[PDB]
């Protein structure tokens, strides 16, 4: 299936406030898809950004295993507590307003927790001819981005997701 | 009808060439969706751009009936001649690379002729759950943009369309 | 070693309040060592007490795997989140005032988190000739109760521990 | 000295027998630590129990100098005779099964003669980190209960000692 839902019963309003407060202390980097690493490699010197990556030469997600300690008593830490799997290279992934991806396939699927979104933010699966929206409802959505797809955000606000790798 | 094609026997490469020449002496305006009016109101004093103004300034597309004189002797001239309907408020509409717009409805459907495009440029119809690609094949694609839709260009070049209105 | 410490940085005061409030809704059973099960077997009909056990005929801990759902947004749930292992048959184990055990050996060691205690509550290792006190400091203490031992509580208040099995 | 033994050639079984007979006509009082005074103050009107009163009522153990008359012709009589010191405030002190008392200090050290006991009955010295067992072997065990200590009986029977004070 392109998408599947895992109920976490996270409170989206408390989740949002927690993410917003974290970003004031650790701001997103890049443009287009702005990022913040939530997991770092052991003894990381740059724990908040090393995991962030855009370039075409993809790296391996295996070493990005440690959830930042300062998440431990935030509501955002509670999201990690309820996951049904061991996440890797978890990142905040925020699509800029009026921004979209090339039509392409990723090497690995990922789980998405939408923190902030709108009706203007969608995944477009080209061969499946399916348009998909991830609601900020506190639940976890597996999205098979190995399928030929793009994503776009036609809104004026950033579309903020938390994106988890697995294994 | 949601979309339809009218074979119309236009040479994509001549078109692209005439479009590119026209724009060197009449540049697109705006960011995101860049525009140029190909028709004006009778007696307009800004005929190349009045028709590009935002909707809140334009009562009716029907007022822009006059194809610029200096198109008479160009390949665009015969484009206008081949049309099976009468055109109004025709514009060049270019989507910037990595750009998309909100999910919305237009007042009237539109006829699209793609000048330059790529596999990363699509229309999305939200309630119909259809993804559409308009190829630069010299034919005329009707798009019922009254339906809830967005368009996006995930490529690195602008996606240049000529967009015709009608009754 | 008889004992070893794992820092959880749990706040003992918040831990205590949380345990006290839970016990008003789900009271301890038995006398001497009063108990409450914090993990139940899948689809348990008696989730709060089935795991509690005293009789000489010990049972296996393997099926008691599910932390009660209503712990999920208590501070007590945070204790389970920070554990460095998968606990089984976790119980609140409260020694009554003026109460002590026979001198004996258990089949398996356990981890102890002291919630409420005093200087009057000790483990006595008979062959090691060691007297040991588990402080209510928010950390986790492995105690090798396979060693010949007793425990006693000479205070006037209950000595409340959370006791985790492992694997 | 923390503990010492004085061989004293007393028959454990006769002792147990004389103790058990004495108690059928002079029962222990209290719960937890059950007691009977073997010595009284000269002219006491409650000679079997005045010496069992709590500390806040007893100025000095030295006042209870008189071994009850009716012990003269019993095996307990010769017990008193074998003593290498002069006894005062001698009592039978029995720990209830599964009972212990607080960790504390007594005013004066004491001489213990175990009548009935088990491997589940011990003294614990907290700062010295020693566990002591007093066997019912007919010998006299000095215990410096001025040291921070508790005692406990993890068995199913009472632990009966005879406890002698001295100067
Ligand atoms: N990791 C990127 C993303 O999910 O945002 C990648 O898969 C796609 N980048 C597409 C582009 O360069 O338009
Ligand atoms: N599970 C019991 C406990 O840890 O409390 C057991 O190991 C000992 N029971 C001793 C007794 O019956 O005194
Ligand atoms: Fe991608
Ligand atoms: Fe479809
Ligand atoms: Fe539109
Ligand atoms: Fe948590
Ligand atoms: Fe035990
Ligand atoms: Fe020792
Ligand atoms: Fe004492």
């Amino acid at each position: 299936a392109l998408t599947s839902r895992t109920e976490l019963d996270i409170d989206p309003d408390k989740l949002r406030e927690s993410v917003v407060e974290l970003l004031e202390r650790h701001p997103l980097v890049f443009e287009g898809t702005r990022q913040l690493a939530l997991q770092h490699r052991p003894e990381a010197t740059d724990p908040w950004y090393e995991g962030c990556q855009r370039q075409s030469l993809i790296s391996s997600d295996s070493d990005f295993t440690e959830v930042h300690g300062e998440l431990r008593d935030t509501y955002l830490g509670e999201v990690f507590d309820r996951l049904p799997f061991k996440p890797i290279r978890t990142r905040i992934m925020a699509l800029d307003p009026k921004y979209c991806y090339s039509v392409h396939r990723d090497l690995t699927p990922r789980y998405h927790l939408a923190v902030t979104t709108s009706e203007h933010a969608r995944f477009v699966f080209i061969e499946h001819d399916k348009v998909l929206h991830i609601p900020a409802d506190g639940d976890l959505y597996y999205v098979d981005t190995r399928q030929l797809h793009s994503a776009f955000n036609g809104g004026d606000d950033m579309r903020i997701h938390i994106v988890f790798g697995t294994d």
